[PDB]
C-alpha cells in the first residue's frame, strides 16, 4: 500500500540522449537508430530567438556545423532536416541502445513521465500531465531543451513531448517528437498566453479510486448522481465535463473497489461544493488531476516493464 | 523554473535487479560485481513468517536452493551468507553493468530514490524521505522487497535502504544495504509500532527557498527572529529542531535568495502559528518537507549525472 507519484523507469530514455551544439547553443537531442532529433532553436543565436526564420538560419548550416556528442563521443552528421519544429540530424552510427519505441501524440489529461537533461545528461525524471490548455507543469532551466517525456508499455517506450520552451506563469509548452507543438504555441521569445487551465475530472476521480484501495474512505457518501448532473456541477469549478468514454475508463477501478463511476460522482460533488474541512486525501489537501485511470492500475497492482 | 519531486534517473540502478526465488518466496535482488543483495525473508514461508529463525531456515538450504534470474538468464549461485537482515548469494558471474557504487547509511530528513520492483523488473521510480522516526511513506505491494532506494553522485550511486515492511498505517520500514534496520523494527509479520513523526523542519525551509527562487513570495514576513525562539514555537508544532549545522546547510541558498535562514525562520512561524489562508506554495496547500537543500539546488540549478 501507498501512494506516490511515480515516474516510469528512466534507463531505456537515459541511453538516447546526447548533447547537439550548434555554434554558441547548446540543447539535448534523442538518439534512436541513426538519427538524433533535437528542437531547432538550437540553430539560433539569441539575437536570432526573437523573431527567427528557422528555413532561412537553417539554410546556412551543413552537417559539420552540428556538433552531436553521446557521452565523450562525437557522431558524424551526415544529414539533416526540418520537420516542423524539430531537426533530424542523421548520424554515421546507430544507436545500440536505441529501445523498441513509437512516436505518439498524446491527449489532454494523458500522463508521461520526463526526463529532464542538461547537455546530453540527466537530471531527475518526474511525472507530468498535459493540461487541457496543451501545458504542462515542469522544472526546466536553460539548457533544458530537447528532454523528452514517455510513456512505457513492457518494452516499448512511447515518445510523447519535446521540450522546447515556457510561458509566463512558469509553465511550459512543447511538441511532439514529429515537431507539431502542444497547443497554439511557437518557438518564438516572447510571453504566449495559455488558454484558462481546468482540472482533469477523469483523473481526480481515478485518483478518488487510488484512496479508496488505499484505505482513505472518509469522503465517500452514500448518495449517487446522473452524469448529466455532475457535469453541471463540474463546469461551475472549472472541472472538464466526464463523458461516457470517461466512465468506460474508470470501469475496472469502478469494479475492483465495489464503487460505481457515477456513485464516485457523488462524493466528488461534495468534496467540489463542500471542500475538505482540512482533511487530506493520501496525504494530499488538493484534489489531485495527475494520475489517469491506468497509473492507478499500474502501481496499484505493480506492472513492471524491463 | 517549476519545481517538481524529481527522482534521480534510474537505469544504472535498473541494471542491477535481478529475481530471487527459494522455494515459493519470490523477491528482488540487487546484482553488484559477483553478489546479489537481498532480504532474507526470501527463505521464509509463509507460516516461517509469523516468527521467523532465520539462522536456523538458512542452514537448510544449499547454494542450489536459491534461483536467481537477471532477465532470461539464470545465475548460478556459489555461495551464500547472511548478513543482519540481508543474504549475500555470491555468483558465478560478475554484473557487467555494476556501476560505481557505495553502501551508505542515510540519516533522518535525507532523501532518495526508491526503484520499485516486481520479479526483478522495475514498475517506477520515486523520490522518499528518511522520516524521523525511521519509516518511509512509499508505495510498495507484496512482491517488492529487495527494492533499493538510492542516490547519485556524479557517477556514483549510494545504495541506502532495501525494502522489507510494510506497517500498520501504509508506511514501510528497511535496512541499509548492510542489513541493518532504520528504526527499530524487525522483519516479522507483526503490526509494530512507529514512533510518532515529525516535520523535517530543514527541508521545509529549503522549499521555502526553493519557493522563492520559483517566484513565489507572498508568504515572507518582514520579521526575523532568533534561532532559539523559531525551535520553540518548532516544538509546538511537532518540527523537528533547527540545528547550527542545519543553518549551515542552509547557508547556500540563504545568500543565493538574500534571505537570512533566520529571517526565513520568522515567515515559517508565520506560517506554523496562522496556517495558510488557502493559499499554495509551489502548488501545494501543505508544507512540504521532503526536499532537502541539497535536493533543491540539485532541480534549481540543473545538476546532472552520466
Ligand atoms: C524557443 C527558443 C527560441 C527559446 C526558448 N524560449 C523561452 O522559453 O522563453 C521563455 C523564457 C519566455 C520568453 C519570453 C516571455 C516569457 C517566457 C527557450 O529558452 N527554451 C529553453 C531551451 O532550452 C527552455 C526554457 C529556458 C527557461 N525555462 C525553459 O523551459
Ligand atoms: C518480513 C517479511 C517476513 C514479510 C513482510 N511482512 C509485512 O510487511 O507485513 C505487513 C503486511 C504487516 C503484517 C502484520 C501487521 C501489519 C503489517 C512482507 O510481506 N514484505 C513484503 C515483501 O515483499 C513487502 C510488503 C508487502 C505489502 N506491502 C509491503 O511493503
Amino acid at each position: 500500500s501507498g501512494f506516490r507519484k511515480m515516474a516510469f523507469p528512466s534507463g531505456k530514455v537515459e541511453g538516447c540522449m546526447v548533447q547537439v551544439t550548434c555554434g554558441t547553443t547548446t540543447l539535448n537531442g534523442l538518439w534512436l537508430d541513426d538519427v538524433v532529433y533535437c528542437p531547432r532553436h538550437v540553430i539560433c543565436t539569441s539575437e536570432d530567438m526573437l523573431n527567427p526564420n528557422y528555413e532561412d538560419l537553417l539554410i546556412r548550416k551543413s552537417n559539420h556545423n552540428f556538433l552531436v556528442q553521446a557521452g565523450n563521443v562525437q557522431l558524424r552528421v551526415i544529414g539533416h532536416s526540418m520537420q516542423n519544429c524539430v531537426l533530424k540530424l542523421k548520424v554515421d552510427t546507430a544507436n545500440p541502445k536505441t529501445p523498441k519505441y513509437k512516436f505518439v501524440r498524446i491527449q489532454p489529461g494523458q500522463t508521461f513521465s520526463v526526463l529532464a537533461c542538461y547537455n546530453g545528461s540527466p537530471s531527475g525524471v518526474y511525472q507530468c500531465a498535459m493540461r487541457p490548455n496543451f501545458t504542462i507543469k515542469g522544472s526546466f532551466l536553460n539548457g533544458s531543451c530537447g528532454s523528452v517525456g514517455f510513456n512505457i508499455d513492457y518494452d516499448c517506450v512511447s515518445f510523447c513531448y519535446m521540450h522546447h520552451m515556457e510561458l509566463p506563469t512558469g509553465v511550459h509548452a512543447g511538441t511532439d517528437l514529429e515537431g507539431n507543438f502542444y497547443g497554439p504555441f511557437v518557438d518564438r521569445q516572447t510571453a504566449q498566453a495559455a488558454g484558462t487551465d481546468t482540472t482533469i475530472t477523469v483523473n481526480v476521480l481515478a485518483w478518488l479510486y487510488a484512496a479508496v484501495i488505499n484505505g482513505d474512505r472518509w469522503f465517500l457518501n452514500r448518495f449517487t448522481t446522473t452524469l448529466n448532473d455532475f457535469n453541471l456541477v463540474a463546469m461551475k469549478y472549472n472541472y472538464e465535463p466526464l463523458t461516457q468514454d470517461h466512465v468506460d475508463i474508470l470501469g475496472p477501478l469502478s469494479a475492483q473497489t465495489g464503487i460505481a463511476v457515477l456513485d464516485m460522482c457523488a462524493s466528488l460533488k461534495e468534496l467540489l461544493q463542500n471542500g475538505m474541512n482540512g482533511r487530506t486525501i493520501l496525504g494530499s489537501a488538493l484534489l489531485e488531476d495527475e494520475f489517469t485511470p491506468f497509473d492507478v492500475v499500474r502501481q496499484c497492482s505493480g506492472v513492471t516493464f524491463q
